[PDB]
């Protein structure tokens, strides 16, 4: 009576397995896919929100190996503009985003003539058939844009979106840190099973997966990956940087910068799917994207991984309990000092 | 030797799946029914509560699409006045609330020559000789009178108040947030699983199902639905609107009313069953009616479920884990902005 | 390779489910068992601990329908003269309490002249040869005394109990509320699960099983009881009550009584398998057994348990998860009063 | 498509179950194996770390019946004088530390040269072809040097290590108190799991299995071996004693002494698997070791184990829910007086 289709697991219930390794952390490999067309040297993207990348962080982000994805909610000419930002300084790749709607046709074509790389339809509603006939729509218009679609959370999902012409899945519905669509719609996937579940499909086609919300620590990086991504995307772990948008505020000795989420009503401006928070001041995105990759290569230094592939499709996975969760944090100690990475 | 019967769930252990979508959320069908004779334009029903239904929050509600069940502590004449007070506001429907205990004969009458739509036996002992017969006593009385009878938290529950002639049945013991049986007697049912065993057999009669208690978010009312319920009542939710009973109370720069259980020692003048506490002032029912079905409808378009049958009979749950959970709410930053649906 | 025989249960991980009810809370039978030979009103002992039961503490648990052992520390002539005490008070019965160490030979001899109705030989350790040769020794010297021997918490540990020769099996390693045994040895079994395990056996002999520890709330008892015990043992529920050992202690404007473990260092005068703490004033016994007692009452009218044994034989449970606890407590509310129950 | 190997437990998973005992915790037997060659009179090592084993250290824990592992980050001359420190103390074992890069071949002829019984080499990279071909190098080299490899977490590290010459196989992949290398690689076994697929494979050959980190409470060491642990290195639980390296810090009326992952920055002056805190100060460390092994031959006469082999091959475990470790624990009670082993 009660129509449950399986137990889905999140980041918490899941620990990756050491394995025979000849793998030293700095040999690892970090090279991955965005797309079948676009190269990573790292495994990174950052979200597309107005707190997280516009053009300065998606040039940090770029020369770092990665991608950004420049936010929606600027007018048509402000963010071809920071495209064209992007794309003069040396060789660099970006994204933007834009919304689920129709209508967005303008934007799309003052996006793609300022040389965007990969154009992000940014939505929870990858399996819908507005977003798969405006996927479609867009590749008929431009034969050789990559493409990603609305979120998906499902197989289903996945093979709708890769049917209607996709180049990469990205996949995640409410998993964000200031994101609240599971407890005001009731809707969502644990993300690590989600993205299993899209990877199942995608893998069949040789199309990027890209694990998108709920990655709070560098661990967290590697197990998406294990689960079958080829590369994350993140905001909470970027916001707060220098580069992100936004003024530094100091309160109580303390520095911290704005984050808050796209459905936010600040954002939209109705009923909200994100809220609005602050987020400490992290320093620069080098050293953050340092700290965490030095994590996801110290995963590969003890899983045997060389490369991303090798952990995308070979690494093994035990189930934990809370219990489990408690003994990998510090535990029974007090923190004197706090660790970058921590 | 331990006689345990199976693993019984509640809202915060599953969510609902998104699937292939043709719906938005302002294209969403909210209509259903409270009983196969009285339809309402939301799921939504307010609680027999003395801190929650009296006549202005029932007048409210029912212009809404709703309906208010006028509680029973009150005299005969005082709640004969309420009911009455809402049935001569302009074509709206009213419930009412009267105890198990024998002796109601009197209110019942009252009631229904006030123009009652709907009488509810409120009590936690829907399966009890007891209740039984009081249902079949008043449906003797009166062969069109709307009936809903006590609680029930089982599919033998559901049967028997069907058998005795109930015109709706209602699914809640013990998982009230102001409510204290599950504690002080050791008895209940979580309540995603009462729902969907109520369901199996008030479906095959097509008599519909209402969803009593630990409603909290939005995305509960949803999930509630996927259960199998028609339609939810909730106390706390609507608790503290201006149109609830009770004076705003002022403190420390915050605004609050009183909330208390009908088995609490207050609300009874002993061994209660409830407490009495206070709740945030959450201003008037309107927008708080709209906040909460504005989440349903965006979970509606999200599962792809154009009515509320079909999000009640076709959507799919996943079991979660504690980690899941905490996933899906808010982590790992910190809220400078209290939304009006979190 | 990891030996683990099971997953067993505490009160938190299961309800009892509501059942047909011809049952009202003043019409519940609550009398039962202590032994084949001793029987009760109610389903209450109390605890043999110095911040528990003396004689003021058994005399009145006693006119209520329970039964107290008189604790072990203090001197043979006290304890004799305690026990005489509560047998001169009009038609009372009383148990006391002695260790499991060899030499009390003297102490027992004094508490049978002194007209003791039950010995308690007060320990952990039921399933040991000393133990079970001690109550073989005191069966051969007293034919016709009831003995409870040392604690167990499985079904062998029961067996072998009743070889030996004892009039009720006491079950409960370490669930105590003051109590480490758990955490400083690693030793224990979950209190519904080892309940049951002995029922099991006992069953078979008609004798009865009494669950000692972890009682926290009313719907613990009526759990303890569905599990198969035929009484349930408290320290807790009775400490800080007027008529328990001590004084009342004011701080900040609230009042408390000490409680500690009988393994703690203070009861004691050494490795402790306990603490020393303090405890909530909770005003006279008297009205404490009603509010527990008045618990019970309300789940036998919900499961229709007309007798105790009805509810140890008959009634069924549910497994829940976390949050199917979480939301039989008060949740989501400010309380503003203290239920005499909660 | 979730490479999901199997559901691993940790320490608050898991319970001993009682069992017929002959045993007094007076009359336990702690006597235990570190390797083939070198026994202990308790199952107790010390971890080797900047902030717990020094040479005054490894003298007291050898003098109570174990052995310290002088740390590594120290120079050579240095590392060599404690070690022959230890030595020259009377009849005493002592064992030292060597990180698992190449070029420490002159420190272990140094170690070896001043009498140490047993090298470690200090990783979490058994499993890792650098480690094995170290570890057969120096077997090659000391023929007759017991010697313990990087910690494993599975069956085919303890297998890997055995086959490369190993006198002990160490289990233990980020459990540790003051350690976030599972949050940061992602990468990790809950320990009890760990231990006991590391002991199927050793158990073959007779090679003792030392559990290493995540024990905080007595209890945890009767439960790691009887996982399979012969004994268990600590780092916490002596952090903080007087003999412990660093001195004793005031702050607000209490005492504390500095306790540091060895991958902190601090220890390793960079992305760092550890943090820096610190700890209550404990007093000395005979006294911590006395309750640590009260608790342990506690738990061996509530188990009927003899010896430590009984206790590691014969005694059975249950495992437990959330709840049932909150019951193992104090509740629902407020402590007045730390107990010396709680
Ligand atoms: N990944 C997620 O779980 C998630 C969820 C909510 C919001 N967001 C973020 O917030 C922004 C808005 O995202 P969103 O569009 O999912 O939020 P949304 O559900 O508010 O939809 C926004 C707009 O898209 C259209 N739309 C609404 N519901 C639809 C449906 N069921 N099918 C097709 N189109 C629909 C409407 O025109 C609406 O104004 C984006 O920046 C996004 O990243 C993400
Ligand atoms: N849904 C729940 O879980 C729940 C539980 C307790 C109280 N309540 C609320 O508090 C109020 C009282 O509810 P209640 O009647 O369940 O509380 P209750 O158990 O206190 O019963 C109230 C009255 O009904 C009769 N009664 C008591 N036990 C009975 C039984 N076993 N069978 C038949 N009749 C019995 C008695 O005359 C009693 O005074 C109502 O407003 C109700 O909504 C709800
Ligand atoms: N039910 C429990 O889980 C529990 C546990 C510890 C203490 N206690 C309470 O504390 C008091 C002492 O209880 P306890 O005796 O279990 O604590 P314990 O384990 O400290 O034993 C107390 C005395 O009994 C003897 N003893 C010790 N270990 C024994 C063994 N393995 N087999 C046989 N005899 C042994 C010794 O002479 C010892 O001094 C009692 O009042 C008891 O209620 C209860
Ligand atoms: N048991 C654990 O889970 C754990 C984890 C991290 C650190 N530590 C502690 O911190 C110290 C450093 O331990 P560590 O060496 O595991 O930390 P680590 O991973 O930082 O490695 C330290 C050094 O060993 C070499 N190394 C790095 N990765 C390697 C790999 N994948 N395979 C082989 N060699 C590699 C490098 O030369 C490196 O500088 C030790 O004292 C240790 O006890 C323990
Ligand atoms: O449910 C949502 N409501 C929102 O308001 C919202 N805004 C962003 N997003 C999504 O969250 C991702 C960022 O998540 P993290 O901060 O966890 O990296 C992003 O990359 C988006 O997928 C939202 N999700
Ligand atoms: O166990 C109970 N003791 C009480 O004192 C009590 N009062 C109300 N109710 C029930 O709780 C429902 C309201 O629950 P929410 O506040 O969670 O919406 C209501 O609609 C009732 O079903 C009670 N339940
Ligand atoms: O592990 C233990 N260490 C102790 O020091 C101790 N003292 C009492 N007891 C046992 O606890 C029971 C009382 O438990 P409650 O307070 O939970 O009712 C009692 O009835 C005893 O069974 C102890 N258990
Ligand atoms: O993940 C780690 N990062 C670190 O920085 C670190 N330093 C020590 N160790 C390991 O922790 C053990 C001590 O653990 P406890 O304090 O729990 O006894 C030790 O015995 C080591 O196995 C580390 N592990
Ligand atoms: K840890
Ligand atoms: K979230
Ligand atoms: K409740
Ligand atoms: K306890």
């Amino acid at each position: 009576m009660l129509r449950i289709a399986k137990e889905a697991l999140t980041f918490d219930d899941v620990l990756l397995v050491p394995a025979h390794s000849t793998v030293l952390p700095n040999t690892a490999d970090l090279r991955t896919r965005l797309t079948k067309n676009i190269a990573l040297n790292i495994p990174m993207v950052s979200a597309s929100m107005d707190t997280v990348t516009e053009a300065r962080l998606a040039i940090a982000l770029a020369q770092e190996g990665g991608i950004g994805f420049i936010h929606k909610n600027m007018s048509i000419e402000q963010q071809a503009a920071q495209v064209h930002q992007v794309k003069i300084s040396g060789g660099l790749r970006v994204g933007a985003a834009v919304g689920a709607a129709p209508g967005n046709e303008e934007r799309v074509k003052a996006l793609v003539e300022a040389g965007v790389d990969v154009l992000l339809i940014d939505s929870s509603h990858g399996h819908s058939e507005g977003v798969l006939q405006r996927i479609r729509e867009t590749r008929a218009a431009y034969p050789h844009l990559e493409i990603i679609g609305g979120n998906v959370a499902t197989a289903e999902g996945a093979r709708a979106l890769i049917e209607a012409g996709v180049s990469a899945v990205k996949v995640g519905i409410g998993p964000g840190s200031i994101c609240t669509t599971r407890i005001v719609t009731g809707v969502g996937v644990p993300q690590i099973t989600a993205i299993a579940d899209a990877a199942g499909v995608a893998n069949e086609y040789g199309i990027p997966v890209i694990a998108d919300g709920g990655i709070r620590f560098s661990g967290d990086i590697s197990k998406a990956i294990a689960a079958g991504a080829s590369c994350v995307m993140v905001g909470s772990m970027f916001a707060g940087t220098e580069e992100a948008p936004g003024e530094v505020i100091l309160y109580q000795g303390r520095s911290y910068k704005a984050y808050r989420g796209m459905g936010s009503l600040g954002a939209m401006s109705l009923v909200p799917e994100g809220i609005e928070g602050r987020i400490a001041y992290k320093g620069h995105l080098k050293e953050i994207i340092h700290q965490q990759m030095g994590g996801l290569r110290s995963c590969m230094g003890l899983t045997g991984s060389a490369t991303v592939e090798d952990l995308r499709t070979k690494a093994q996975f035990v189930r934990i309990s809370g219990a489990g969760m408690k003994e990998s944090h510090v535990h029974d100690v007090q923190i004197t000092k706090e660790a970058p990475n921590y």
